[PDB]
């Protein structure tokens, strides 16, 4: 970020903005959270109301977590919304703009199918996530206990030394000693290796879908260009229209693209 | 899509499905529309309440264009939101497990400015939009009365054809014609000239986000190779952990490499 | 159809559309269903009451092919008492008129047989998709017995597991998973083999009678031109008219043409 070098928020000029001026921003900012009910907040503070303590901060995200699939799976379905709204207008218009309307509304209408799966994705990376907690929680007592009858006897200790109960005590202290050990070093090992595991799937499956999501915004952009925008003055005809042949073929081609990518067959090459 | 040969919504076997079995389903999924308010049903119906008819078609999708907006900058505002918290959750961990957090927690925090930025762009496409509305708007009132003023001679006429209002009628009809023919031409020409630049200019930044969210999770996977996540059994200690050097460099590698990329630098090679 | 690459199901442009402009709509479209009973309705609810539950989806198609049978009666019924009224019309007029309405209106009520002929094969294939329910409904309650006690011995394996019931549940589970595999074996088998016999037999009336119709409908039209359809002023009187020895052979030959072509004469070559 532009934070990491600099005292302010403002960002830095780079490559793309020295190459094109930065975007206006919005019209309107409202100074509000924008969620519209009081149920988020509700979940993230009723959480640790009753939780252990060592896991309730794992388990805070996975509220959050939620409310992020949520928001997504909105943002998805007014988007899939929006194309057919923008394919109906296309109706009252000349023969090219709504053809060329409607086959664009069928590609920009393909990325919910996109979305959805990616959602389903990051359901999964959020159950693994979940199922750390599990063991996070169950660790916790068993380390409690021990801490505890410790300092029992090192107070029954301080209060009488001739008691018969030191014996007996430290026992119990040597056992949930060991207990613990093997507790903690479990603990350890499940969450390295669940974490590498799930962080590995969720990493994978946003490069596809923005790998997916380029191809398809890239064919979209070639197929705009059959529009032959022209001006024409008052008082003459443009000549008919016919371009079916190439817009199927293009829509079948973009189709048959998608659907032939594979992960081995990643264009994007990090250096 | 899935449904341009099939006559249910169920998706057909791709490469992607052939190779990895299909996601599970969500665990929950309430049949409710998820808006939490009235605010978007009663913005989408009182845009047609007063305005032309000519351009309410358009009008409407604007209304839908900023719902998404609205939602998307949720969904950013969230998944930053999250970063912070699996960064904390690190501090009570092993010493890799919190660098790696770290890390990785800014890594993916990184999101939240393309998404801003695609948001103000898909702001300015909104704003175009708009704009044609505009003109649509101003179209319709010199059409409509050319043919009312049509209307009232054909009625005048039957009623009696010897009123000396037919002449001095047909010639406001004549120069109404005139004025409705240069308008309906100009018409045409803006709204093919303004489709075409703003849809071009809203398909570049989708890919160009894309592109760098692709690059930024393919440095994301690359950097978390380094866990070494390895089985220990209870009674041994793992070794010192020295990646710093390591982490920080590809840290600097990664931003340096977003920063580069430019439009020309696109990897994406659309068949 | 014209909905795998639009999102409206208005239907795009033909080269029939081209040559000829859409015939314009029906006068009246009374929003209703029509059925004028709510027989159609009752029995489709009825099927699946107490039928069993593999069987009920092929069950529920019976009765809606057995309402498209009716209905293609009743319209066979009605086009087949059209043509007497068109007959009966023709006796006052003239006599050229009156022989061409009689020869037509014999050609076209011919139309009723064939329609007759096509029901009854179309029974024939509904009776075979029945043939198949029977089966389907005879293999479940056989899996479902082997699935029952399956959790019985698991249920009552958790309550003790030193009950002597065990081994003689395990044999009958052996020997019910057994006669479970056989007849889920022979229902594949038998299902693909009936769909395939049955569908080809259903494939194959259509398109007999199809050609048929065609046939007669070239034959009709060809017959058609012998009326000399020309402008006569008040004052002048037409030449008698002879045309029985035509339109008599006309007939002939399209009754013996009708008859003759068989399985194998079929005109249509599909690419
Ligand atoms: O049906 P409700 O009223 O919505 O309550 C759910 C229920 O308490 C589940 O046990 C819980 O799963 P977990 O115990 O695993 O947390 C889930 O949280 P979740 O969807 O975040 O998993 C809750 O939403
Ligand atoms: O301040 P408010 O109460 O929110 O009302 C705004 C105001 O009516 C603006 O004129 C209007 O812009 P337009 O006339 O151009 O539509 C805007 O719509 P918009 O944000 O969709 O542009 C509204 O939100
Ligand atoms: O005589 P009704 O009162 O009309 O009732 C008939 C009777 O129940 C038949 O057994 C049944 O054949 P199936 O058992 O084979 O279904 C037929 O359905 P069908 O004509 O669709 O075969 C029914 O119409």
């Amino acid at each position: 970020m532009h934070r990491t070098y600099s005292l302010r928020n403002s960002r830095a000029p780079t490559a793309s903005q020295l190459q094109n001026p930065p975007p206006p921003p919005s019209t309107t900012k409202g100074r509000f959270f924008g969620k519209g009910g009081l149920a988020y907040s509700f979940r993230r503070s009723a959480a640790g109301a009753f939780g252990p303590e060592l896991s309730r901060k794992l388990s805070q995200l996975v509220k959050i977590e939620k409310n992020v699939l949520r928001s997504m799976e909105l943002t998805a379905n007014e988007r899939r919304d929006a194309a057919k709204q923008l394919s109906i207008w296309g109706l009252e218009n000349d023969d090219d703009v709504s053809d060329i309307t409607d086959k664009l509304g069928v590609l920009i209408y393909e990325v919910s199918e996109l979305d959805d799966q990616f959602i389903d994705r990051y359901d999964q990376y959020r159950l693994t996530l979940k199922s750390i907690r599990d063991i996070e929680g169950s660790v916790q007592p068993s380390r409690d206990r021990k801490d505890k009858i410790t300092d029992k006897i090192a107070y029954l200790k301080y209060k009488d030394p001739q008691s018969p109960k030191i014996e007996v005590l430290e026992q119990e202290l040597v056992r949930a000693e060991a207990e613990s050990l093997v507790a903690e070093a479990q603990l350890s090992n499940i969450t390295r290796s669940k974490l590498r595991a799930a962080f590995n799937y969720q990493f994978d499956s946003i490069i596809e879908h923005s790998e997916k999501i380029a191809l398809i915004a890239g064919y979209g952009k070639a197929l705009l260009e059959l529009l032959d925008d022209s001006p024409v003055t008052p008082g003459e005809t443009r000549p008919a229209y016919d371009g079916y042949e190439a817009s199927k073929q293009i829509i079948i081609d973009a189709e048959s693209a998608l659907n032939e990518w594979t992960l081995d067959s990643a264009q994007v090459k990090p250096t």
